[PDB]
């Protein structure tokens, strides 16, 4: 069996990663909560790696957040992604752990990048300010990888997925976040018999989504495939894979749908006077698809087994 | 007194700072060797900083090289570069340190920048490949700068000098770095009475070049201005000052140059069947002039002197 330490496994996609992986009898899970590992101690982390036998790692812990989270401690966010990736990868090299899947997102992406956003639009012009910085530790966290694996040969792959909901998410409704937020939104509002729910925009732009679940399952594809096969369909130094569906939806397909899922009978109301944000952002996963891996879930089908488990984890 | 922390003091670039502020009667400088105080080591860099009651850090330490060790050992540049400025930037921040100076690199802007290159080129296209790594690290330093002076009203500025050359440089006729090279090369065939020295390209391309005393007295200068006159001439999220001359010279002029000051009376000769790089390379350095300083050493006056200092120190 091969030994898989997921860092950050209670996590929405660490824990993801771990439901699929724990049933596998190939694999033995090595998995450490906060308190008994802090990743940003650098002594700690090569502490584990030089005792546990470790032979891939998942790196799914990150500090992560929303828009006021991002714009208010922009510090904790780069330092903390920087010192969490560098103590994982330098431990890991250290010990000769060969296999690693570092988890990313697309925040990495220019503000005004084409759409769909290929790989290759990595690091063409300017990102968006709210994420800066933590794109800024998430694209030196790409480049750790790719540096490793150009130095030493390592095996050290790397995904972005886009926007993720389901399971394990946080279900408040100040979430930055659309689709966890518009399931408590509709929610309250459905308890409340409230006559409409107003969501700011004009619900025009086109957002994708994909459920954790397929993420989870994407990334162990990834991490699994034969190396000859990975590299064939990656570059050294443009060596991350998007994780997504490749398909928009607006945001009123979205709000539409999540009333529905909910059982909600008042109306969707947008407010235009708010402004939109850009009219399309998603990805391009045609190296995911060449790779092998095409998503499973639907949006309607994801948000109601996500708003399921809501309801019984409330 | 303030007291002033150089990181790597016996850098070529660190050791033009100290040469500077050791004549300073208001400063008083605190300086460990890499043998006392190994900056990878953040335990290490918070006990020192936990101890010694910092002012001011200059951050001049980092991993260096040329085209070779860029390419051949790129993990060890991003990495180190990484690490060395998280470990400073973290523990200044921990132990009150308000003032900080991070030296970056021009190497930090897209292959394809607008010349002369503004700031705001910055993240603006695709990385010359030889240097991304260490220009990602680079990048990440100059945002964890911006995200601490942001989330917590610290004033840690950051410089991106031009290429440098002068005292305290590696003198091989190997070093990609073409003065130093040259410098070495043209003693050397004045030396054997070689009847031509031969340097690959046409001599077409303009680039730019400034003395490490000027980029010293340039870093001191913008270290010392009031915030408040630092702040009307950058911004939060754009925060870097260029140091150079922001004037062109041709690698002909350059080479000529330098065959003249070392007294080579062989010929300088340009193979054009080897391909040159852009047409054009330089720093725009509006913002450092609006902030009051401009070099005040000349290419013919800067080569004589570093010629004298590589004389004599062979
Ligand atoms: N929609 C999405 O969820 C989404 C979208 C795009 C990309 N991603 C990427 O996926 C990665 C994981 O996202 P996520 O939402 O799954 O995060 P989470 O699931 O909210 O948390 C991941 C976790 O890793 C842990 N962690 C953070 N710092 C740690 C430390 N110092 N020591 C040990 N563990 C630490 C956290 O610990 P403590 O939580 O207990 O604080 C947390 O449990 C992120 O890098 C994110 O950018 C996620
Ligand atoms: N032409 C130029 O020189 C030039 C041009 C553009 C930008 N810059 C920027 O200026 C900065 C300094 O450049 P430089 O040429 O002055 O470098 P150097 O002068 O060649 O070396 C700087 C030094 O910092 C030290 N250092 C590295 N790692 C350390 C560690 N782990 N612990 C303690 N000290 C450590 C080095 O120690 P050990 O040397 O003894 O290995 C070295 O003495 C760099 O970031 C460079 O990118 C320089």
């Amino acid at each position: 069996k091969q030994r898989v330490f997921i860092a950050g496994h209670r996590g929405m996609v660490g824990s993801a990663i771990r439901r699929q992986l724990e049933q596998r009898g190939d694999v033995e899970l090595v998995l450490r909560t906060r308190d008994e590992l802090n990743l940003l101690d650098s002594r700690a982390v090569h502490d584990f790696f030089a005792s546990e036998r470790i032979d891939q790692v998942y790196l799914a812990a990150a500090k992560v957040g929303g828009i006021v989270a991002n714009n208010t401690y922009p510090a904790d966010f780069i330092y903390q992604n920087m010192m969490i990736e560098s103590n994982i990868i330098h431990a890991a090299h250290q010990n000769d752990v060969n296999k690693l899947l570092f988890l990313g997102s697309s925040c990495i992406y220019p503000k005004l990048a084409k759409q769909p956003m290929a790989e290759s639009e990595l690091l063409q012009g300017t990102l968006e300010p709210t994420n800066e910085p933590e794109a800024i530790a998430k694209i030196a966290g790409i480049k750790l990888c790719e540096s490793y694996n150009r130095q030493y040969g390592r095996d050290y792959r790397s995904v972005m997925p886009t926007n993720l909901y389901g399971p394990h998410d946080n279900f408040h409704p100040s979430n930055s976040h659309v689709i966890p937020a518009l399931l408590r939104r509709f929610h309250e509002a459905t308890a409340q018999s409230a006559p409409d729910v107003v969501v700011w925009g004009s619900g025009t732009p086109m957002r994708e989504f994909l459920h954790v679940d397929d993420m989870a399952a994407a990334s162990i594809h990834v991490m699994e495939l034969a190396h000859e096969v990975w590299l064939e369909n990656t570059q050294p130094m443009l060596s991350h894979i998007n994780v997504g569906t490749g398909v928009d939806c607006t945001i009123r397909e979205l709000a539409q749908t999540i009333a529905k899922v909910v059982g909600y009978k008042g109306r969707v109301v947008f407010d235009a006077s708010k402004p939109d944000g850009t009219p399309r952002k998603l990805l391009d996963v045609t190296r995911l698809h060449q790779l092998g891996w095409y998503h499973e879930i639907s949006l309607e089908a994801g948000l109601a087994s996500t708003y399921q488990w809501f309801l019984e984890n409330q």
